[PDB]
DNA sequence: CTGTCTCACTGCG
DNA sequence: TCGCAGTGAGACA
């Protein structure tokens, strides 16, 4: 119910705290024992031509039948697990709007990071907002125009995302600019990170 | 004078 | 330690 906005040109975006310290520990420490990451062969992704292994761990939850592809990486949802509805359940709760997929990034450390980029799949719901709820360091993400990478002088936006908070991604936020989680060598501890999204069957 | 796009890296400064 | 430029090998429209 207090959210702080972040409004810029093209950009609308909601962070808000919704768990306290305690609660959060006790989310994080389950996630850390429930949730199974993608090895292999389905965490190498081709950008620029070259494939790379991820730099951090992903996993993808949601509905049966639904699937996540970028960058030449093809995605496949495990079943719901507890852990995982109770943040769903929460965030629809508090928002209003409904969540059929998860992507989880976990960041072992400061240098566990993830490249700019969009989510502009076709297979997103258009209009769908993207619920970022984060666990664990504290971490910067940064909101980069898509026209400043130069032809205009907008500036970037930087906010620290804390533990048990939630990041609110609303249309057109995605069409219009990157986002990242940029490398801080000082951060030592781990970060989990629940992306929930609408998908198209 | 003049196409768009890149969830990643190295190579600078 | 951080952030920026240029990718790179195509696949598009």
């Amino acid at each position: 119910h207090s959210w702080r906005h972040i409004r810029a040109e093209g950009l609308d975006s909601s962070y808000t705290v919704l768990f306290g310290k305690a609660e959060a520990d006790e989310i994080f420490q389950e996630l850390e024992k429930e949730v199974e990451y993608f090895t292999g062969a389905l965490a190498r992704v081709q950008v620029f031509g070259k494939w790379h292994s991820v730099p951090r761990k992903q996993a993808t939850y949601g509905d049966a039948g639904l699937t996540y592809t970028f960058s030449g990486l093809t995605l496949s949802p495990k079943p719901w697990i507890p852990v995982l509805e109770r943040i769903r359940d929460h965030v629809s709760g508090v928002t209003g709007q409904t969540f059929n997929f998860v992507l989880i990034n976990r960041y072992k450390d400061g240098s566990d990071h993830i490249c700019e980029h969009r989510d502009d799949e076709r297979e997103l719901a258009p209009g769908s907002p993207i619920a970022s709820v984060s666990f664990g360091a504290s971490r910067d993400f940064v909101f980069r125009h898509k026209d400043s990478r130069p032809s205009r002088r907008v500036a970037v936006v930087r906010l620290p995302l804390a533990h048990g908070s939630l990041l609110m991604m609303n249309h057109p936020t995605n069409t219009h600019w990157y986002h990242s989680l940029p490398v801080r060598k000082k951060v030592l501890a781990p970060r989990v990170n629940l992306t929930f999204r609408k998908i198209l069957l």
